[PDB]
């Protein structure tokens, strides 16, 4: 399928779900730090937005961009 | 500990991408109200470079070392 | 592509640290009443954003300058 | 230094680039009545030079300066 940023998102967020899930909700709820109880927000409203930021980053740059943010650093790492 | 720093080198990762992209453009296309900015990137991109850390999540920041060296070039000629 | 745009790119950069430090010292560093340092941002700002851009003044974003040490930090090894 | 002296700093630059291109064009360019160019020098440069110092514009410049010698340096 082409490549979407709803189900891009979608893939990573059950990729993340699955990690967690085989590391175990609580084992890693703490190896985190957020308490037992917030889990059930935390699953169900940031693990969602953190993978759309994660499929926004990867869907990343092109060569234009970089080109000018390497001239626009240049610029301020210059005398 | 092992953790600690790779949560850190995960968020500078993350950082600097964002940065790469731009944080208005980044926060609108990720959902996050231009107000909420700094509280997440102060608070919450640490939250979830820790879960990356501890899920073990591979993140590398070969766009930043890319850039770094496209500069270094323009920066000697 | 010009100076309104530029300005306008100013005007932000100032407007976020005008507030990403407090309106409270904003009202001091100008000489002016917090009963109207709200009023003052809308009167002058966009001004004084102008002349900046005229002046050709250097404003680096928070995304370029984080870019910037993180290049420096590499190059620098 | 302090402040009063950040703020002066920053004055003289800002005197500087103006006096380069001129206190009439840069008057318009901004767009205040040549008239004004009085109370601008006088009375509202300071003021938004405070600002700027307070705002700690050119802290960053200061860093970016450095950063660019300790580049330029292990550069070339």
């Amino acid at each position: 399928v082409r490549a979407n940023k709803r189900n891009e998102a979608l893939r990573i967020e059950s990729a993340l779900l699955n990690k967690i899930a085989m590391l175990g909700t609580e084992k890693t709820a703490e190896a985190v730090g957020v308490d037992k109880s917030q889990i059930s927000r935390w699953k169900r409203d940031w693990i969602p937005k953190f993978s759309m930021l994660l499929a926004v980053l990867e869907w990343g740059v092109v060569d234009d961009d970089m080109a000018r943010l390497a001239r626009q650093v240049a610029a301020i790492l210059t005398n």
